[PDB]
């Protein structure tokens, strides 16, 4: 299940960077960034292979990708946001 919608002035200033790599198709700081995201646990709706892709949100800091990421959906403005490595998801609402 998706735990709510945020607004992306509500998420690290680092998620808005990763959207507007998305908008513009890249290129993306790691080789990992843009691959598919298999929703595996279930956690997000059912849909067929490859419909969800998955993002690195940069933690400040880290060495490594950390736990934030942005996952798409094949669906118009359909973005979830994840800060604890696939946990649990939010939608993301770019409009505020
Ligand atoms: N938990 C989880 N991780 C996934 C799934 N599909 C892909 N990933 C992740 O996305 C990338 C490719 O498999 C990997 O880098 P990472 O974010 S560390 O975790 C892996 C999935 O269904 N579940």
């Amino acid at each position: 299940d998706v735990s709510g919608t945020v607004c992306l002035s509500a998420l690290p200033p680092e998620a808005t960077d990763t959207l507007n790599l998305i908008a513009s198709d890249g290129p993306f700081p790691y080789s990992q960034d843009g691959v598919v995201f298999q929703n595996r646990e279930s956690v997000l709706p059912t849909q067929s292979y490859g419909y969800y892709h998955e993002y690195t949100v940069i933690t400040p800091g880290a060495r490594t990708r950390g736990t934030r990421r942005i996952i798409c959906g094949e669906a118009t403005q359909e973005d979830y946001y994840t800060g604890d490595h696939y946990a649990t998801f939010s939608l993301i609402d770019q409009t505020c």
